[PDB]
């Protein structure tokens, strides 16, 4: 984070503006609306300032900068056209540990003032750190269109109900569930906007009267292969409302940042699968809303079935949000479609890491007109090469390995089947092996990166 | 207003957190991300704090709150479970004019913490003034889905490019039109994030070379199998920026409802259309300078002919990209309670299409999950051939019609019933064959129709 956004309570707190022109006037108006106890220190003032001072709304100090005016201050704003003066102000503020904005130099000093979308008491602040005023304006335009004008009345009414919600629901889990219903009842929002107090009260009474599900919940969510843009809308929804998220190392850091910030997080793996099952079950038996966040898709070599197979008998509600499997993401981001024209009748998603005595069906895998995708197969790439050749696959069949597919770190190496063992030495886990004529299309379809 | 939002520069500035449990750890994570020179003071610390301390990321002071720890501090956060301690911290900070937050307390705080959407240098913060923390979270979720992951990359790159923008643009009206195209170029942002200097330089020169009104590109977007919640975040972001959306019947109405109202729409599906005509539409519209989204059911590269649509473009000089989607196999699997793999049931999953002809001995072999796309008409033949090439007659089979939608229909039985079960469903439907079908009785959670 370049900056930390905070929302300050300035009511009755001393603040100082140095400067007295149009810039100072805009900042002073903002600080006055926030209730600051404002002093303005400038050599000259535009007329808006003199009337403010006579009607008692702020104090004017007409003259050069007096750094002792910072002594009682919580915030300072340097708003002159003299960079020498502005720097004296910022230096004096920094020595007193007073957050200071230099209006014409956002990279100097110690805070910047964001653009504000006002749905009071709801506020949304936007800034690009001065690097890009256009982008901030384009975002502000877009945010103003997304936020209904009546949102403020919903937030206002919620604040008025917080005491009643605290009294009537004994646990935070119940309170949270009430609010999640409250904030999406469109009728309630309309009635507030119409000041229809009878209608507001009717829907409110009913919301308070509803029995709340105290049962837990286990949702398996497919994180996808790494690019946080490949999480589904519903997957984002589920992790944003989870009490606890049980996640593995194949879930990318970018995706974990999208988890509800107050959710508890439990890491598994690098842990035996039976202990994962117990965690999910036990945490849901406590009434908690559990998300098992899994790399790729939960039902393709993810053991997702094992994690749910006890829950029905145990009376635990569950659901599954599918994800982009490694095969799909790596295909798209390497320029290798899994199917194309008559290249492949079928796609085979194969595990390269099989049970101790198990052996893959090589005669079956080596058949023509298919795209083979090996998961967890790096260690066996030499055997895969030898077996596919022995069961009739052409030696010049193209192969590709995709390492960290869809991430900014993705790497792709490629060649023909007789190089598979050598090529696999050039990558590490997590990596996918693609075998089939579609690999040759990468020269025409690669769009994501050359690395 | 009742609170003034400011964006604080905390890099190497002394900040104090009082508390050492889960609540304090969340605040410490936030202040560390902002670069704060952080001290944490608590009667005891959970293990995350000692880990951080050993890696030199912060300083720990084990013991009761000592208000002299505030003497050089710019921000304070009271994050204990003891109201008396938190009030001592808040009073000590206020007497020093140090903005102070008390977590899970509205007043006695001189600042409150908003929900944060980080695209640094770009940042968005949402606050309801203490009235509605859940509303702030819900708005964060909405904004996180809408702001592309790498927007901060272009925001930073804008700097080293303003000398060139004004040497080529003298009017104020044109400069904004350039930036408007620049900041929505998600390809450039990803290439910057990829550290792909070759791609960055190529995309940059095109931004200056082409006319202002030209924004030609094609994005293949996987709509998923129907449920609008199964669109990816990037898929949503792309359809929100499209000049024109080209779609067909297997893109659900729910997904099309997310299409930016205003976008020109071209329907290429079944009514009462050769692929070449579709390829040319994408080509022609891209060359007219339009940002074109080709929305496809499921995933574009799994029986979607997405490759055919793109090879038209690579040698026409038209930039393109692909957003994968949830394929029908994955969506139907999740929503029917039939995992495609499970324990040792299946060593492989086969996604298969219903000149040429299928290899039946291959398809009949054990330890597979078969998923037939577009096979509804051949379902009687699939039954006969799988039986005749040795698949067990008692093998479970299922058909999923309109998978993931509110009208999803799942019928199931055994291989000898496949032809008759297929009469009970309509396209689009998936046929699933394999031992995993038997898990539906334990795992079906979605309503059947
Ligand atoms: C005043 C404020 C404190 C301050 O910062 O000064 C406040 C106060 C309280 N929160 C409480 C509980 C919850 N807090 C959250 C979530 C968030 N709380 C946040 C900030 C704020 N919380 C401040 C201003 C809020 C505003 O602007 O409207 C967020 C946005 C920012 C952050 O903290 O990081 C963060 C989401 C971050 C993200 O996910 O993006 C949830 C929901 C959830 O967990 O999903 C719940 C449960 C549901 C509910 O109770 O509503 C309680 C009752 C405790 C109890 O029951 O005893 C109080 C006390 C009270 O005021 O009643
Ligand atoms: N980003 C990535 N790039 C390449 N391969 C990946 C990958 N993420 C997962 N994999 C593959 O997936 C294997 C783990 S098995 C779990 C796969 C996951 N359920 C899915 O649907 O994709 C790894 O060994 C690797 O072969
Ligand atoms: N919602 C759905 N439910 C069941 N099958 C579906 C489906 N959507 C698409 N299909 C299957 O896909 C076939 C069209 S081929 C298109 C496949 C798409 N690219 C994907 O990845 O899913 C249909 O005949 C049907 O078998
Ligand atoms: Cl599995
Ligand atoms: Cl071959």
């Amino acid at each position: 984070m370049d900056h930390l956004p905070i929302f300050c309570q300035l009511r009755d707190r001393d603040c100082l503006i140095v400067g007295g022109g149009d810039v100072a006037e805009r900042k002073a108006r903002l600080l006055l609306e926030a209730g600051a106890r404002l002093t303005v220190n400038a050599l000259t003032f535009i007329p808006q300032f003199t009337v403010w001072a006579n009607e008692g709304m702020l104090t004017l100090v007409e003259g050069p900068f007096d750094e002792t005016l910072l002594d009682s201050c919580w915030l300072a704003i340097a708003a002159t056209d003299d960079d020498t003066v502005n720097q004296r102000v910022s230096d004096a503020a920094e020595s007193r540990r007073i957050f200071c904005n230099v209006v014409d130099a956002p990279k100097a000093a110690s805070f910047i003032m964001p653009s504000i979308i006002d749905r009071s008491p709801l506020m949304v602040a936007v800034s690009a750190g001065g690097t890009s005023p256009v982008l901030a304006r384009l975002l502000r335009e877009k945010l103003e269109s997304l936020l209904p004008q009546h949102l403020g009345q919903v937030a206002r009414y919620a604040g008025q109900l917080r005491a009643r919600v605290k009294k009537q629901f004994a646990t935070m889990g119940e309170r949270r569930r009430f609010w999640e219903k409250f904030f999406v009842n469109d009728r309630l929002a309309q009635s507030l906007a119409n000041a229809d107090e009878k209608a507001v009260n009717a829907t409110t009474e009913r919301l308070f009267s509803e029995p709340l599900d105290h049962r837990g919940e286990v949702v398996l969510v497919g994180a996808g292969p790494g690019d946080a843009g490949l999480l589904t809308l519903k997957g984002l929804q589920q992790i944003q409302q989870a009490d606890i998220v049980v996640y593995d190392r194949l879930v990318s850091d970018d995706i974990m940042n999208l988890v509800r910030r107050d959710a508890d997080r439990v890491f598994v793996g690098k842990v035996p699968q039976e202990e994962i099952n117990q965690i999910l079950l036990r945490e849901a038996q406590k009434g908690k809303r559990v998300v098992r966040l899994k790399g790729g898709d939960p039902f393709i070599f993810g053991r997702g079935g094992e994690e749910l197979e006890t829950l029905c008998h145990a009376g635990i509600p569950f659901s599954v949000v599918p994800g982009i499997t490694a095969a799909s993401g790596c295909s798209a981001y390497s320029g290798i479609p899994l199917t194309h024209r008559d290249y492949a009748q079928s796609v085979r998603l194969v595990t390269g890491h099989l049970k101790t005595g198990g052996e893959l069906d090589w005669e079956n895998l080596a058949a023509e007109k298919q795209t083979l995708v090996f998961y967890m197969g790096l260690n066996q790439a030499a055997t895969i090469q030898e077996k596919l050749i022995a069961f009739g696959m052409q030696a010049d069949m193209p192969v590709a390995l995709v390492e960290n597919g869809t991430s900014v770190k993705q790497r792709v190496v490629h060649g023909v089947l007789t190089q598979l063992g050598e090529l696999a030495q050039q990558v590490e886990s997590p990596a996918l092996i693609i075998v089939g004529r579609v690999v040759a299309l990468r020269d025409k379809l690669n769009w994501f990166s050359n690395h």
